[PDB]
């Protein structure tokens, strides 16, 4: 029974990066104790623990196993470990791996191992002082000689590992490297902590080491093991802060629209709602496309009051998109001011208007919120890569979209939104070659640049931060092209162009009203909705005039006609017959219990009612069973007329609404007729559903 | 200047038949002085002026017309007759005509007449009662010595004619005769008198003269010359009576039924109904088809207590309608106390009910009511023949079924209905032979034995009457034959099958109901159409069980079956189609303005609810743009149950109506259901119209 109090951890270190404050944060949960040496190829490594090893030299009581610090986590208790290494009756104990290096000739000279890794590894290590420092000892070249080699010899030496009784941990049992047994490593999971199996040899190893080029895989796993993220306790070292009366950190937005970008008027709005001081934020925007030069100048008079300075950069710049965010990032890097730099990108639709202080209360030196395109495991990180640098799915990746498991995650690739902090930004990383340099995308040279510098690239799924529009094929050749977004966008179109109170409406409490006996009346537009498909309308500018045909029905003829334009004219009506089945077709089915609807509609056009040409519609049946009646502007104020009429009920809609829809029955029992439109315009869209 | 009353009319008429009245009313009506000769082959003719002439031997100043009584009607006054005579220039005038008769062989010896008639007729002539007795006195010969002969060889001697300056009448200005000129005569009109021209000569006779075989002809001019029909006076001989206090004449009825014939019990009941003295009516009916045995059994006990006597014939009897018509008739012309006889045929619809009363007060020989097949010229007279004695069409033929002109009518044929003078079937046709003997049709052997004896068969137009049903091709294959007559006799089949009041809620008068929001309750079926319908459909016996689909809506699934029978598979369709265009239709557009409808229906079924099964019918939607629904039993009689409900409406139909329809919009808005039968059974009958 070997006292876990005399076991010493050593490792070398030259500076508190990421991975070796991963590794110290796994040694302290275990209760470890670890010797950092040297906190101010490879072979400078036996030297420093040379000199260290003399305090101990004459100490048979001590055990000192040591190992890497920045590709390693440990897994397992002091207590379990020193029992292993008890139970392997060697005096100096190894690590094992599958490749044979520096020198491959030293691979005959090797024992045989029947069916276990062959070869050393001196990134870990396990012994007495008193045997360590006999060999250790023997160290007296020069720092750049590799000290692989310097262990290979010596453990080559069949009667010097006689002597000392060094052996190698041919079955993974203690120390498990990942390079060349990454199939044979699996996460094994508990209440409140994680370890790994090696599913080859039956051990939990204790040491887990990411040799060579395994070190994303190594990044996979220090995401749970030891208590990275438990089934029961969650995620232990997210925040899951900021003075009360003091002032944030100053932070510099960076805006950018590198492609023609949906609902892109909306996204410029959504910047001045951040829950964030204006006075201490810089905004940066840089916008690639001509076709967004209104968008930028309808909002950029409101940004600038808002914000403490605001920059544009145009298309007239001819920049690059790595360019402008080299520019962008360093700007920030330029000025000891910025505190933070924020990166955001325009098909980011942020739905958390925490977002900034979220990420900067998790302390992390480069974080990310997940965005995901609705309904679509497509998100702005990736989980796994390729040997190409192209993408591919970790085990975990579809546990984190769907926000089964969730906490701040080490992950090889970010895009479109991310905080970066200031002094990193300076110190870790003052190049600016960030982005350009290379042909390699911009995104993807930005997470190797910071891959490169042993920067983790975190990513926060701790809670519900937003989405991502789908840009990949905007018809921009319109005159309001976010109007053909239904179903691109489903949700961002739902927002702008379907009335507020359309949900609530439907969902009962009375809003919906009934005008005259079996005609209801809802909203269902809003106004920026009639006044795009409006203008859209008579910006086609080609109106049904004489011997114009229509499916109406009065006396025997359908001879009534009207000044109208059909969804197929303009080539909206794909677009058209989505919304009858998205949103008409639910409220048809609420307001008439036991019907059915398709939404079945062959007939689908616009109304125009001028003083000067038919200012009315005489009475008429439809080749319908229900219809829609939508209003697209304003009574008074568009117009002076009247509205509809119902004969058989004496019931006249005396003041459409701007947003609202009527619903009547069409083929019998509802007689109506249009009363005469006096004075401007009056604008109706007209769908003949279910014929 | 000749005076007119130094002209003397003579005729020879053994017997006041309607012939010599008919001319004598002629006579009086230009005020002619007319002495009838012998009021107690035809050489007796001569034989009586003979003796006639010598009082009147040496009266050079009195001018004598003799002609024909029977065959004969005048057409001018005295005075224009002598006007035409001393215009004349002759002595002695003759009628002439085509014809040269008896002896052809004194055709040579006859004046040769340019373009005229040649030859002599002894039928009317005009002269000096001196020239005229020194002609008659010349006879010696026998009675039975024909007298046409005694007047040719005395006009065809050369030197006799010239001496007495004798002539003929050969462009027909004072007589025409008929005979060879019936293409030359024409109808003059005038504003109250009615005369001929004669288009050949453009001459206007004042005698006409039905000689041979134009006795119908002359038949047909005596029906307006000179006073009979005028276009300002109407007739002038019609009555256009019964002693107050005093009875009216026994008469007695015969019903005959020689055919199946449609609305049978129907006319056994109307025969209740006549607006005459019933103590003073026999009943003789002769009913020749077994299919008709139920229905006078039916009605049978009534007549016997309602008539003063009664008496069937029945198919037992192996009876002839020719024999049965023999016996009948004749039956009364065996008792004295019969004073009239009235035959009525079981297709004759009479809805005049004072019909026998006009008929005697019109004073007639035989007479007859003029009835039409509804819609149709078809009519139970003839206005004309064919030489083959057939039908042909008169000329005023179509003026009197459409009763443009009225009267009394003097025509070749009469059938189905007639009333006919007791004395004159025992005094003047006392033979029992009148329909039997020949093989030609009893009813054509009936006209032609009173024309032979030269009787007048009356028709009055004077009023509306009644009809004629069409029994030409009635199925009887049918548990109710009449359920089918729509088409073949629309008239009838609407009294007995559609209810009364379903006019009078048609014309308005708030009759018709609205139980629920847009469902229509208005009476359309009688009791008695029920009835028959639905005992010929659970005749059928074969109702709809499992494994039935049904044209309803429930959910998304036309599951939604019925115990039902459609109109398809009892053969029904055809006939329950032209109700909805006939009835429903025009009701259907009333109650909504602006519908048009064609009453397209392709489900037409009649349902049936019991306990046992399927008791109600769960909510559903229609294939069809309205919906028809006609209750055929008593609630609370037949059944105890519910009936109807809209479940949008929260409205019931708690009692329906046996000859009610209900009338809603199918396709949506009126989401109904059928409440559960509990006791009885409970029959509708349902038509989806306007699918
Ligand atoms: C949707 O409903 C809300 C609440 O019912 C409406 O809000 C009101 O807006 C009117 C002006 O339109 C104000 O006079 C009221 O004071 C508001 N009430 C509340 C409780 O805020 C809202 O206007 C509706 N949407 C539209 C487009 O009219
Ligand atoms: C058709 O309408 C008439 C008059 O509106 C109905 O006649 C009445 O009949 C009820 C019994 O059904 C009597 O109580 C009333 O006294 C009658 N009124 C008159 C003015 O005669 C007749 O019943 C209706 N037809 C049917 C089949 O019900
Ligand atoms: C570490 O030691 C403390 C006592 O200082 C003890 O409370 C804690 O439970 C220990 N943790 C582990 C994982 O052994
Ligand atoms: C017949 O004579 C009477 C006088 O007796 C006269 O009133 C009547 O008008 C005459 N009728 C005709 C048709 O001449
Ligand atoms: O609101 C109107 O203008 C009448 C609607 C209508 O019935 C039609 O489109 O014909
Ligand atoms: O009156 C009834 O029984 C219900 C009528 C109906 O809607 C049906 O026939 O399905
Ligand atoms: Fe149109
Ligand atoms: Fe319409
Ligand atoms: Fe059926
Ligand atoms: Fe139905
Ligand atoms: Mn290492
Ligand atoms: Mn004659």
């Amino acid at each position: 029974p070997v006292n876990p109090e005399k076991l010493l951890v050593i490792t070398v270190a030259t500076a508190e990066t990421e991975g070796y404050l991963r590794f110290l944060r796994s040694a302290e949960f275990f209760n470890y104790t670890v010797r950092t040496l040297g906190l101010g190829g490879g072979g400078q490594k036996v030297r420093w623990l040379k000199k260290e090893m003399e305090k101990y030299a004459d100490r048979e009581d001590m055990i000192i196993m040591f190992v890497d610090s920045y590709d390693v986590i440990l897994a397992g208790s002091p207590t379990e470990l020193l029992k292993k290494f008890v139970q392997s009756g060697s005096r100096l104990l190894f690590s094992a791996e599958s490749f044979c290096w520096p020198e491959w000739g030293l691979a005959e000279q090797y024992p045989e191992v029947g069916t276990g890794k062959r070869f050393l590894n001196s990134g870990g290590f396990i012994g007495f002082a008193t045997t360590i420092h006999q060999i250790v000892r023997q160290w007296k070249y020069k720092d750049d000689d590799d000290d692989q080699l310097f262990y290979t010899r010596l453990y080559l030496d069949p009667g010097l590992r006689e002597k000392l009784s060094l052996n190698l941990d041919h079955k993974s049992r203690i120390f498990q490297n990942l390079n060349g047994a990454l199939d044979e490593v699996v996460l094994k999971f508990d209440r409140n902590r994680v370890r790994i199996r090696n599913v080859a040899y039956d051990t939990l190893p204790i040491v887990v080491h990411g040799n060579g080029p395994t070190k994303l895989q190594l990044n996979y796993l220090g995401n749970y093991v030891p208590n990275g993220w438990t089934p029961e306790g969650g995620c232990g070292f997210c925040n899951q802060t900021l003075p009360g009366g003091q002032p944030p950190p100053r932070v510099f937005l960076a805006v950018f629209v590198e492609q023609p970008t949906p609902f892109l008027p909306r996204f410029l709005q959504r910047l001045l709602l951040l829950d964030y001081p204006p006075d201490r934020v810089t905004l940066f925007l840089h916008n690639n496309e001509v076709f967004h030069e209104p968008h930028i100048a309808d909002s950029w008079p409101q940004l600038q009051d808002h914000f403490s300075a605001v920059k544009l950069v145009g298309p007239e710049e001819a920049l690059s998109p790595g360019e402008a965010r080299d520019m962008a990032m360093d700007l920030c890097r330029q000025d000891p001011e910025c505190e933070f730099y924020f990166s955001l990108d325009a098909d980011a639709v942020l739905t958390n208007l925490q977002t900034l202080r979220i990420l900067i209360e998790e302390n992390r030196k480069v974080i990310a919120p997940m965005l995901s395109r609705h309904g679509k495991l497509w998100s702005n990180f990736w989980g796994a890569l390729s040997p190409d640098e192209y993408y591919a799915r970790s085990e975990d990746y579809v546990e984190l979209v769907q926000r089964k498991r969730v906490g701040v995650w080490n992950v090889p690739y970010i895009s479109q939104a991310y905080v970066i902090r200031g002094d990193t930004l300076r110190m870790e990383l003052p190049q600016r070659d960030v982005f350009s340099g290379s042909d390699t995308d911009p995104d993807m040279a930005f997470c190797k640049s910071f891959r490169d510098k042993g920067i983790f690239l975190h990513l926060s799924n701790q809670h519900e931060f937003g989405r991502l529009l789908a840009t990949s094929r905007y018809d921009t050749e319109h005159l309001h092209p976010d109007l053909w977004q239904i179903f691109d966008n489903p949700v961002d179109w739902k927002e702008q162009y379907i009335h507020e109170n359309y949900s609530r409406a439907l969902e009962g409490e009375g809003i919906v009203e009934q005008p005259c006996p079996d005609v209801y009346w809802f909203p269902l537009l809003s106004e920026q909705m009639c006044d795009e498909l409006v203008a859209e309308m008579e910006h086609y500018g080609q109106w049904s005039g004489g011997r114009h045909e229509d499916s109406r029905l009065a006396g025997g003829y359908e001879n009534v006609p009207t000044v109208d334009i059909h969804m197929k004219q303009v080539g909206y009506e794909d677009q058209w017959l989505q919304l009858l089945r998205t949103y008409v077709g639910p409220m048809t089915e609420s307001l008439f219990p036991g019907y059915h609807t398709k939404a079945r509609a062959v007939m689908n056009f616009v109304v125009r009612y001028r003083p000067d040409e038919q200012p009315s519609l005489r009475p008429h049946h439809d080749s319908s069973t229900f219809t829609l009646n939508v209003a697209l502007n304003h009574k008074g104020l568009d117009y002076e007329g009247g509205g509809c009429r119902f004969l058989r009920y004496d019931c006249v809609i005396s003041s459409p609404r701007k947003g609202w829809a009527l619903l009547h029955p069409g083929r019998l029992t509802h007689y109506h007729e249009g009363l005469p439109t006096t004075w401007g315009t009056r604008y109706i869209m007209v769908s003949f559903v279910d014929p």
